[PDB]
């Protein structure tokens, strides 16, 4: 008998059919005007930043309980990029959930089935975003892999990382991007790379 | 005596300290979802079970009873309540919908209500009791006493939800019987009797 | 190290790292919302303490800050500063309203803030000070140091509130004096003394 609430990032299973689908922790949603993160120390969701510029998050985004950004992951993002000393980030795995629906509000669970993923290299660190659809949605429910997915819809999240941060006076000076796009991936490298951070997680907490 | 941690919503909080006169309520949903929330019984995070699959807004505020269970007690209750036979609880905690004039947006908060009556459901031989109550100093439903106070139009909303949030637009046309049976109303001391079953059921259990 | 649940937003989060020159705050009421929340003590679960009686929103990111609670050693504080005597504390934790530019809809959450100043307030001789704090980063108020920077009419609204909503339309028509007593406005360092005292109550507590 549970008698407290799970931290979102240790207490729930990751998959229960390896890997087809996922529960996912959400941190923000298109309509928060912030960028929200778990915090690590609490498990309470924390405003980290006001949004700097004119974006909205284009997509639920968030964690994947039990991943860590650690060792493997990095190694692996070095090697499918042709990367040496490639580390991870420190934290969870980021995922992207597409769904018609409006979700206003953050902190939640919900399962998900990833269909690809965004590896983006920031400063010799893997940011990989994990690209995933909400199960049993109306509109993404039956995309199975990312070629399926429409490229607008992956055209506004790659926008979102490219200038959420991008200064006016970087902007006009064309200087080049602080983040490598490295490029997209589809179903089966992303549960890869979720495997991975998973394994990274369990041997630093488990 | 001190609590460190936030208290798992179904097992946490005292469901009643006034012989049922009024409740802690746990909410999972408000009219401004699209997606049926579900507390998750492991982890005590707030999930989304799934998108609503068709055209229906949550027409309350609805959540759960902390400290019941949908057990042995409230099926043969329920039973004997339709007279029907080898009818079993559903196995979740005692479903609730809050009456109130103000707007909430977000679920995942307790309320005190005050229960005024409910809806006996039966689908496919499972007892699926919708309590319904009255937010606690409401400006406009504060004072309802018992069901039959309650304007019909806001039970024919709330009935309507539940005839057709699962109803398939096929079964629709072709006139095929509902999937779920309302069996009838009931009122104050009905309601307050399932909510005792219920955390019978509960203490049993645990 | 693994915290397995959720902390008490109470008693869990660290309340400040440099000195009080940024606090960690619990946000239990937005603008958005039409009740007013307060963070349940018992279970750490926000819950609704009652409906806005009239017509009135919360003109400003309202919550606590952890580990603090008006005490004696606050209530002598506000008491010496008010020039009145027997002032006690109103035994709840040290309230604080946080400036932000940005929309957040969405209690339950923690952020960073800033403290600029505080409203000294007298409710039949307890301390109900109002700690005013600017949201870290915001774009507009995030370089405010003091009070006597931030907009008036920014402060005029907050204290409205606090004026007005639980005053009756009779109250008012009759020009029935005030309930609470507003003492005035202070400064950066003299909220720090009062965080800093309503901290130390709360570990004498404890
Ligand atoms: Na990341
Ligand atoms: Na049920
Ligand atoms: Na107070």
């Amino acid at each position: 008998t549970p008698l407290s609430i799970a931290h979102p990032w240790h207490g729930p299973v990751l998959t229960r059919d390896d890997y087809e689908s996922l529960c996912c922790y959400i941190e923000i949603t298109p309509a928060d005007s912030v960028k929200f993160e778990l915090d690590k120390e609490t498990g309470i969701l924390k405003v980290d930043r006001p949004q700097k510029f004119s974006n909205f998050c284009p997509c639920l985004y968030g964690l994947l309980p039990k991943t860590y950004c650690g060792d493997l992951s990095g190694e692996y993002s070095g090697q499918q990029s042709n990367r040496e000393n490639i580390k991870g980030d420190g934290d969870p795995l980021d995922i992207c959930v597409l769904t018609e629906k409006n979700i206003t509000q953050g902190n939640i669970l919900l399962q998900a089935r990833p269909i690809g993923g965004i590896r983006i290299l920031d400063s010799e660190e893997a940011d990989d975003k994990i690209i995933a659809v909400l199960e049993d949605d109306l509109v993404y429910g039956n995309i199975e892999d990312i070629s399926e997915c429409p490229g607008t819809v992956l055209d506004m999240i790659q926008h979102y990382f490219l200038t959420y941060k991008a200064t006016p006076e970087s902007l006009i000076q064309a200087k080049p991007a602080k983040i490598e796009i490295v490029g997209l991936y589809g179903k089966k490298e992303a549960q890869k790379v979720i495997r991975l951070a998973h394994e990274d997680y369990c041997n630093l907490f488990m």
